[PDB]
């Protein structure tokens, strides 16, 4: 079956740039080596693989197909491929041109993340979040960490408070609470304090990102409630 695809390139480490023979359709797929794997792991692979084809979402990055190749004891997951990269080089292009995110922008990130949680939550970083060709926002997978929420440190609402600092990243192109080592950077998450994003973003982007934030996550709001922000308009959601 690894046949009926042609690789295109590799894009990082591996994952690859595919295209499907039968109609030219561009996909990835990622190869995992389980020619190490014992018996009793190969379970906890393919359930893990199958629940992974449970979300169809337009949020969400789609699976497609598994694929083995007992050859090269080869295991290919091939799912959809986002033409618009990662955010994580979103934000470093940003940081390098000195030129900060349009709010309209980080509005899509916003509706696009929550409603991809919502689901997510009914059935969270730069590097795993990507654009595709229509400005659309796709979460994928669904050493410091500057993301970690004090009640993870010391839960739907967790995922409130890492939406909350990429969010933040996005709008000040650094996250909200930085240190040089991990114990500095507990303490700084403890005490909840940190810079506001830049003032060309207007006090309501600021104040529903600073709720995220808040250090009790019963103070944090329900995707639900980001959702019925007034900020969050009809063309800040998915097109095809
Ligand atoms: C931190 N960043 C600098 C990342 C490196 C820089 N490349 S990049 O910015 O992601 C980039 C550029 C152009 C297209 C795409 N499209 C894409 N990439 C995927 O995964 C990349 C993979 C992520 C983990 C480690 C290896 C690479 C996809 N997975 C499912 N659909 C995917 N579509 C990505």
């Amino acid at each position: 079956r690894a046949e009926d695809y042609e690789v295109l390139y590799t894009i990082g480490t591996r994952c690859q740039k595919i295209r499907r023979k039968s109609d030219g359709k561009i996909l990835v797929w990622k190869e995992l080596d389980y020619g190490s794997m014992t018996e009793a792991e190969k379970q906890m692979l393919v359930s893990e693989v199958n629940l992974l084809r449970e979300l169809k979402h337009p949020n969400i990055v789609r699976y497609y197909d598994r694929i083995i190749d007992r050859t090269n004891t080869t295991l290919y997951i091939v799912m959809e491929y986002c033409e618009g990269g990662d955010l994580a080089s979103v934000i470093t292009k940003g940081t390098k041109e000195r030129q900060y995110l349009d709010e309209e922008f980080v509005l899509r990130v916003m509706t696009q993340l929550t409603l991809a949680l919502k689901e997510c939550h009914r059935r969270l970083k730069p590097a795993n979040v990507f654009l595709d060709g229509k400005q659309n926002v796709k979460l994928g997978d669904f050493g410091t960490p500057y993301y970690m929420s004090p009640e993870q440190m010391n839960n739907e609402k967790s995922d409130i408070w890492s939406l909350g600092c990429l969010l933040y990243e996005l709008c000040a192109l650094m996250p909200p609470f930085t240190a040089f080592s991990q114990k500095e950077l507990a303490g700084k998450i403890r005490e909840g304090k940190f810079r506001r994003i830049p003032y060309r973003y207007s006090d309501e982007l600021n104040e529903i990102i600073t709720r995220m934030l808040n250090l009790k996550d019963y103070h944090r709001p329900s995707v639900e409630e980001i959702l019925e922000n007034p900020l969050i308009l009809e063309h800040h959601h998915h097109h095809h």
